[PDB]
């Protein structure tokens, strides 16, 4: 069954480009041997960056699932996922994720991908979009909040 | 009143700080700028919203695109209480706003409980052996949706 939840995923990214909806990427998450949410990327005709097909289909399954995380979940995905989704994917919890093409594939089509893991690497300030730190004396502040936080929700 | 980067950078903090304080999520804020103007402030929401994707980075960079009728976040800075996780230094690079400033670090985050800097050492972990495993399989029709974004006449590129 994995890959008949794989070729799903496939079949979603490409129904998303020929459909306008968005990119070449679809994903699927699954429980219980049933699908719970499917996403594709959707980026540009919903003014979200963000809106990768992984993210996507985690956000729809979380709020199927009134919860935060993919307890027993796996997530099935057209492509490698890119850093945020890779993020997005350790975050969420699921217990396994299949995916079929690489990110090679991704960066060959044109998208930022492999360009992305790569400025993970380079020094802060000289990545192409440079990231400063700036010392604040309160910057431990937010801990201190959420430690004393006595409802939190930990995540 | 002149500002600078930590005015901004303050004013994420104080999110994070109010952010938990108000039961919305956990000790991360965040804002973006444009001409010298916040347009959009972001605070964790994870728990509150049963959307483990909504940092306050990814908060305030989904709010800002919606401000701006938009998918990219021209002439924007992203200011944010604690250096970006892997998937809001994702949503930065999808975004791409001019820069990223950030007060705290992973480290912080880390000592605080958060899997931030457990995040960043996964990545460069061989995809099988990575504590959520990640399988590749071969499929004859892997390159298909990336044929379909090729021949496809009206895509718009992101
Ligand atoms: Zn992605
Ligand atoms: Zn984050």
């Amino acid at each position: 069954n994995h890959e008949t939840f794989l070729k799903r995923a496939v079949t979603l990214a490409c129904e998303g480009v020929n459909a306008g909806i968005g990119g070449p990427f679809g994903a699927v998450i699954v429980k219980d041997g049933a699908i719970i949410a499917e996403g594709q990327n959707n980026v540009t005709t919903s003014n979200d960056p963000t809106a990768h097909a992984e993210v996507t289909a985690i956000r729809k399954a979380c709020k199927v699932l009134g919860a935060y995380q993919l307890d027993d979940c796996i997530l099935y995905t057209s492509c490698e996922p890119c850093p945020m989704c890779l993020g997005a994917i350790y975050w969420a919890r699921p217990k396994a994720v299949f995916y079929a093409a690489e990110h090679t594939d991704a960066a060959e089509a044109g998208f930022d991908d492999s360009f992305i893991y790569k400025e993970i690497d380079k020094p802060a300030e000289e990545r192409t979009i440079p990231f400063y730190q700036v010392t604040l004396t309160e910057h431990l502040s937010p801990f201190q909040a959420w430690r004393n936080f006595a409802n939190k929700k930990e995540y």
